[PDB]
């Protein structure tokens, strides 16, 4: 090796020894270092074995022949030079390793080899170099090399084709080149250009990324971790699960850094050749070719690294969602109260996003130091032994930034904890929107949600401040280090030789150092956010687990054999069931009776292993079917609700439908048992829900039935019919154990055992006959008798996002920030341009100091502007997020009830949880980066145009070739993002539906089907998400290669056309980067803008009538008498179907108690909706005290009309907040109301009294005590209209009489419209007006109706009052 023949001569020729040693050691060596490592992948990853094909054999045979040929050389050498022995043998054995490798790759099922193609490629290049040398030299050993080269070339061509496999994703069957270039997606891309993509174009999900193939691994690893540590660390299981696939990203990142650092060196060498005519031209071309191949390989390896990181993040998100769902289905009640529904919704919505953000930057926590250390070491041997001073700066800056970052972790904890409270509050708002709108409590909760949002948005401002200050130090680090090391370098010794050339090199290198330190703030912020989101996930996954071994669920004497067990709702709270002991024989109908909050329902929940056992033995035998007190209904057709995971059996299904009085219900529905039933059963009535919930349990034939009051909402006749045909001894369940919890006693004589439970312990136990002779606590009670698809789905828009969206976001940000931020951007970029100009243009130690001072001033000015615009962008983004949340909340609240009926409660959760996450976090940073890239591009174009008049006809084409591909990419990226969000919404819907009814699912042992449904929905979401990232890589690969094809032309021109412009080579290198970056950023912003678009989607939806009308204002004492009078009133349930009320005309007098009563599906709960303007009246006019209701607003009417809703619902927070959320009543007033509603005897014993912490939706209370709270609210309001929408249904007889007496006493001067199914209360009323089929039938006093022997007489006959 000497420079005369290898570099100095115009003939590019390697030396003979170099040819025979290094050129042969390179390829053989590559396979030797990769071979061992490759077994890891070949072993850990398997796909079967490929069959015997001609291609595989062709490759194997050529591998055998190639080895022979190489050993044939050793034979001829055996037949002086030392290299003529070792080299042929080494090549033969590495060749024997190559053929063995394709063999094992066949065995392990790999169609395209990631090593063979590269191995042959490198071998080919080495052979090409020797080939050219051997053909320039000119039989004996040359012909062996020609045979070797031809065989290697054919082997390389063969290795490109993909072998046979052992609407799927093409990634599995794509060839190596297609996989490395992401070619296989281009079809979708061009498809997205023809017409917008739909969900059907989105391909299927790979088997490796599927939910059922990812979640079980993490779940098993978590069980192992939580079993070894009898507290476990979530980090250990997380990396043990997601490390083997991620280490490839580490390898690719190392290669990308080692190849990127070569780029500037090759550029510098090229710019010295072009600026020199004393070097053989061949050297210049070689430089351009080397730069081109280096840039191409750099982009390929970088984009492989990025794809691996993104895929790992996607898998992490899928695993996190699956594990959260499984734990939520497994969680216990106490932990469920501790870990609110907002916490779970945040865990599978914003937390995984933090993990995928961490996935991109975790690989940089070693790359950035590595680059910094490499640059510092190279400067050590470039400038001298004075760079250590710069080290001191890192020792005086890093700790500060670390201390500052540590404060952010205590600032993100409150940010991610004040988000769960808001999400929980909005979940309770959406679950009980009907009551929250019937009580006019809209702004009472609108001004309450904007009290946890502004607590969550303030810590965001503080964290943004700490992030801007943290990036300030990183942006000023280089210049400060330069100043410190130069101040030391001059004094470190007599080395004051800061010559322009040296100073120039050091300054350019220190500028290069800016790239590793410009990504550190994002890495640190992502690490902090991921640790904050890791703590919460570890806490949630470490909660207490329900124990199904507490109750011996023996399969199949006595079905239930409770043995003095003392159950409790939570570990620390005092027990609720004390010393319960009973034994129910098989088939014996048992009726639990007592009072409100006595433990009747708690007993069934304790027999379901849903309630903690202090001690005792329970042996409920068989399969248990549960009918909850509040019916649980999903969003499917009524037929599937009845089936509930069972195949249809006409013989049984028809009998079940007939028995539970469902034929009358399956005749008024639009299409019988094929109509969409709504998310929460809103399509059904209050009594039909109970019948459907009972039919679901009856169809699922079990051995033990725990009926928690299944006849608490149906009228007397239908209840009798159901009991006789289902629950009685002559029904379908005549040979099944039935714990029929009942409040109103009518079938007690037909009971077998009557459990009288009071206080919490079984106070009495015996049949009807054995309880009439006790003459005690309970005997005196008996003596005294006390198709269209209604729910739609989120639909993506087709086309470009309207600028209106951009305009609304800009208006949300404001004007002052929209100009100050732009000014800071522009000033920063112009300062950078001048710093680059001066360092370059200006390239006398009096000048050296001046140059150093001005450079430091420019760097500090750049840092100041960077910090300033980061602050401005963060503040503007927070302002925009606040405004957007306010607008979205107002739009949701102002929407009518029908909107909530047709929109599933997973779209709203999506807008308020995930889209808001994007608006707060991703959009500001994306806008900042896009603005920076755009301004950089404009500045670079300007500086080229000003300093090069010739380069004026290339700017328009260069802009066009990038604008066209930008459009071609965004046209599909927008639709991919839209489908991602649309497919995501269902997941939230399913999570809410499951979390609502966990108890029923556990009781029916039907967890697997719901787990599979959640897996399917998450699979659809990831099917929508994966093409987005794949298209991201495709766009970048094409752009970074298209721009890289240009620099090649510039380099060649600079070289080939110089004697007959050294700047263009670097200009193309510099500008193309800005152009590509800019394009990417634009697309990114566009995609994120989609989120804002969806937040706007609810604005155009038609809303309710104006809440307050100032022109039409009622007097303060407007309801003087409450003379309700319906004139021609007809209400239509939905616009398509027919009228539900046909020309009713009713004249109610002031203060006259009305007792509206009718059969099921008679439109009883239509006057209640109409009187509150819940649904606009197609025709008719309700007039209260001479003023039409339709003319007044809404809040005026709502506040002044009291209602007791059919479904008792208690919002989260304190018990007081469920009474006066406006805080308009004193403590004494509320306490008087409590004793008025007969609840003071329960709240007093509570340790927190009035401020007791209610659970999510009120499960902390009973169902009768939740109705007593509604009665307390009605007493507190105390208004002259008291429509009772089927109230007092879930309370015992004596409590019913007590609250009836309270209503009769304190509400004897109001126009109360008591809709009820218990006719005994309606008997002592002034008008018992009857509705039958939407038309008026009876009109008069109850006595007149009874004597008329009409419909009401038959109704009186059915109940048992005649
Ligand atoms: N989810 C819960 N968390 C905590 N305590 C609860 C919960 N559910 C019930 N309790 C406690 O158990 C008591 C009894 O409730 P339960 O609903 O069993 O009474 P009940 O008499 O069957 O009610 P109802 O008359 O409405 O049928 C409540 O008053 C409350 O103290
Ligand atoms: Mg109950």
């Amino acid at each position: 090796w000497e420079w005369n023949v290898t570099w100095n001569t115009s003939n590019p020729d390697f030396t003979k020894c170099f040819q025979n040693t290094v050129l042969v050691w390179v390829p053989c060596s590559y396979l030797w270092v990769c071979f061992p490592f490759y077994f890891l992948y070949l072993s850990h990853h398997d796909r079967g074995y490929i069959q015997m094909t001609h291609l595989n054999k062709a490759k194997t045979a050529l591998g055998f022949l190639l080895w022979i040929v190489c050993w044939a050389d050793l034979f001829y050498s055996f037949w002086l030079a030392p290299v003529f022995l070792v080299s042929p043998t080494l090549l033969g054995i590495t060749m024997l390793l190559a053929t063995f490798l394709i063999q094992i790759e066949r065995r392990r099922g790999v169609q395209s080899s990631g090593i063979m193609l590269t191995f042959w490629l490198i071998a080919l290049l080495c052979a090409l170099a020797i080939l050219r040398s051997k053909i320039m030299t000119a039989v004996f050993r040359d012909v062996t090399f020609y045979i070797y080269f031809s065989l290697v070339l054919i082997q390389l061509v063969l290795s490109c084709f993909s072998d046979r496999s052992p609407n799927p994703c093409p990634e599995s069957s794509a060839s190596f080149l297609s996989r490395i270039t992401f070619w296989w997606i281009t079809g979708m891309m061009v498809q997205g250009y023809r017409q917008p993509l739909e969900s059907t174009d989105l391909w299927s999900l790979n088997k490796e990324d599927t939910s059922e193939q990812v979640v079980p691994v993490l779940v098993k690893n978590w069980k192992k971790e939580c079993a070894k540590s009898r507290d476990p660390s979530l980090f250990k299981v997380l990396y043990k699960t997601f490390g083997p696939y991620f280490l490839m990203s580490f390898l690719f990142k190392a290669v990308h850094d080692l190849m990127m650092f070569a780029g500037p060196e090759i550029l510098k060498l090229l710019i010295n050749f072009v600026n020199d005519k004393k070097a053989p031209e061949w050297q210049g071309y070689f430089y351009t070719a080397l730069l081109f191949i280096s840039a191409c390989l750099q982009t390929l390896v970088l984009h492989q690294y990025f794809h691996i990181c993104f895929v790992s993040g996607m898998r992490i998100k899928t695993a996190v969602i699956g594990a959260v769902y499984r734990k939520a289905l497994v969680i216990t009640n106490a932990a469920r109260k501790s870990s609110t529904v907002g916490e779970i919704v945040n865990l599978m919505s914003v937390d995984a996003q933090r993990f995928m953000d961490l996935a991109t930057y975790i690989n940089m926590i070693w790359s950035a130091p590595l680059q910094v250390i490499l640059a510092l070491y190279l400067l050590w041997l470039n400038l001298g032994p004075s760079v250590l001073a710069g080290v001191a700066v890192m020792v005086l800056m890093v700790p500060l930034n670390a201390v500052m970052a540590m404060k952010t972790k205590t600032y993100q904890v409150a940010h991610m904890k004040s988000k769960d409270n808001r999400i929980k509050l909005m979940n309770e708002i959406l679950n009980g929107i009907k009551v929250l709108k019937l009580y006019a409590w809209e702004l009472a909760f609108k001004d309450k949600v904007l009290a946890i949002r502004q607590e969550e948005l303030k810590v965001l401002k503080k964290s943004a401040y700490l992030a801007a200050v943290g990036t300030f130090t990183w942006v000023c680090t280089p210049f400060l280090v330069a100043l410190s090391t130069f101040a030391v370098y001059v004094t470190v010794d007599e080395n004051n030789i800061l010559d322009a050339q040296k100073a120039f090199v050091s300054l350019a290198l220190f500028n290069i150092l800016r790239f590793p330190l410009n990504i550190l703030p994002m890495v640190i912020s992502s690490i902090v956010q991921a640790s904050v989101s890791l703590k919460r996930l570890r806490v949630f996954l470490s909660h207490e687990d329900l124990d199904p071994d507490s109750i011996q669920r023996r399969p199949i004497t006595n079905s239930i054999t409770v043995k003095n067990a003392t159950f409790t709702w939570a570990r620390n709270d005092p027990p609720t069931l004390h010393g319960i002991t009973f034994s129910v024989p098989e088939g014996s109908l048992v009726a639990v009776v007592g009072q409100v909050g006595c433990g009747k329902s708690s007993l069934l929940s304790a027999l379901l292993a849903e309630m903690d056992k202090v001690e005792g033995h329970v042996t409920v035998k068989g399969s248990v079917a549960y009918v909850p007190q509040q019916a649980w209904i999903q969003n499917i057709s009524l037929r599937e609700n009845i089936l509930f995971g069972r195949q249809l059996q006409e013989r049984y299904y028809k009998a079940v439908v007939e028995a539970c009085a469902l034929l009358p219900d399956l005749e008024i529905l639009p299409s019988g048992d094929r109509t969409e039933i709504g998310e929460k059963g809103v399509n059904l009535s209050g009594g039909q829900k109970q019948r459907v919930s009972l039919a679901r349990a009856v169809y699922c034939d079990s051995d033990v039935y725990l009926l928690d009051d299944p006849l608490s909402a149906v009228d007397a006749h239908v209840g009798k019919h159901i009991f006789e045909n289902v629950i009685g001894p002559k029904g379908l369940l005549k040979n099944k154990t039935r714990l029929l919890v009942t409040h109103a006693i009518s079938y007690l004589p037909q009971m077998d055992v009557i459990i009288v439970m009071s206080g919490g312990k079984i106070s009495e136990m015996g049949s009807y006959q054995e309880l009439l002779a006790r003459d005690g606590a309970f005997a005196e009670f008996l003596r005294t008798y006390a198709t269209w698809k209604l729910v739609e789905a989120d639909k993506a828009q087709t086309g470009q996002v309207k600028l209106s969206v951009y305009w609304d976001y800009m208006k949300a940000i404001g004007l002052f920030i929209s100009f100050l931020s732009i000014f800071l951007f522009l000033c920063n970029h112009v300062a950078s341009l001048v710093s680059n100009y001066w360092l370059s243009l200006w390239t006398t130690q009096e000048h050296t100091q001046v140059r150093l001072s001005v450079y430091g001033a420019l760097g500090i000015s750049q840092g100041i502007t960077v910090f300033g615009y980061s602050m401005a962008v963060s503040i503007g983004g927070i302002f925009a997020s606040r405004r957007l949340h306010l607008d979205l909340l107002h739009n949701v609240l102002r929407s009518p009830i029908s909107f909530f009926e047709r929109t599933p409660s997973g779209n709203l959760v999506n807008r308020f949880s995930k889209e808001l996450d994007t608006v707060d976090s991703m959009i500001p940073q994306v806008i900042k980066m896009f603005m920076g890239s755009l301004f950089n591009v404009i500045g670079a174009c300007i500086i080229i145009l000003l300093a090069t008049p010739m380069a004026a006809v290339i700017i328009p084409p260069l802009g066009l070739i990038y604008f066209f591909v930008q459009r071609f990419y965004v046209a599909s990226s927008r639709q991919l993002k839209r489908l991602e969000s649309v497919s995501r919404s269902p997941v939230y819907s399913h999570f809410n539906e499951t979390l609502l009814g966990v108890s029923v699912i556990r009781a029916f042992e039907e967890q697997e089907r719901f787990i599979r449904q959640s897996d399917l929905k998450v699979d659809e979401n990831q099917k929508a998400y994966y093409p987005s990232i794949v298209a991201n890589r495709w766009l970048a690969v094409r752009l970074e290669c298209v721009g890289n094809c240009i620099v090649l032309f510039a380099s060649l021109f600079a070289v080939i056309s110089r004697h007959s412009v050294g700047l263009s080579v670097s200009y193309s290198l510099q500008v193309t980067t800005y152009l590509n970056w800019l394009v990417r950023m634009s697309s990114e912003m566009e995609t994120n803008i989609v989120a804002v678009e969806r937040l706007k989607e609810y604005s155009e939806t038609e809303k309710e009538a104006p809440w307050q009308i100032q022109d039409m204002a009622p007097p303060k004492d407007w309801p003087q008498v409450g003379r309700v009078e319906f004139r021609d009133y007809g209400l239509r349930y939905r616009e398509d179907l027919d009228l539900v009320l046909k020309h009713i005309n009713v004249t109610i007098d002031g203060g006259e108690k009305v007792g509206i009563v009718g059969r099921t599906g008679a439109g009883k709960s239509s006057l209640t909706l109409g009187l509150f303007r819940i649904k606009e009246s197609a025709e008719g006019e309700i007039i209260i005290d001479d003023i039409n209701i339709a003319k007044i607003g809404l809040h005026d009417l709502r506040f002044k009309i009291t209602i007791i809703p059919q479904d008792p619902v208690l919002f989260s927070g304190s018990l007081r907040m469920n009474l006066d959320p406006f805080s308009q009543y004193s403590d004494e007033e509320v306490w008087t109301s409590l004793e008025l509603a007969h609840l003071k005897g329960f709240v007093s014993a509570l340790p927190d009294k009035l401020n007791h912490e209610c659970a999510e939706g009120g499960e902390n209370l009973s169902v009768g005590q939740r109705q007593l709270v509604c009665l307390a609210r009605a007493l507190l309001r105390k208004t002259k209209i008291l429509v009772l929408d089927e109230a007092t249904a879930a309370v015992d007889l004596e409590t019913d009489d007590l609250i009836q007496s309270t209503i009769r006493t304190q509400f004897d001067d109001c126009t109360v419209l008591t809709i009820a199914h218990r006719l005994n209360t309606i008997m002592d009323y002034t008008r018992v007006i009857v509705l039958d089929k939407g038309e008026i039938q009876e009109w008069g006093s109850p006595s007149d109706l009874l004597q008329q022997r009409g419909l009401f007489y038959s109704m009186a006959k059915d109940s048992g009052l005649v």
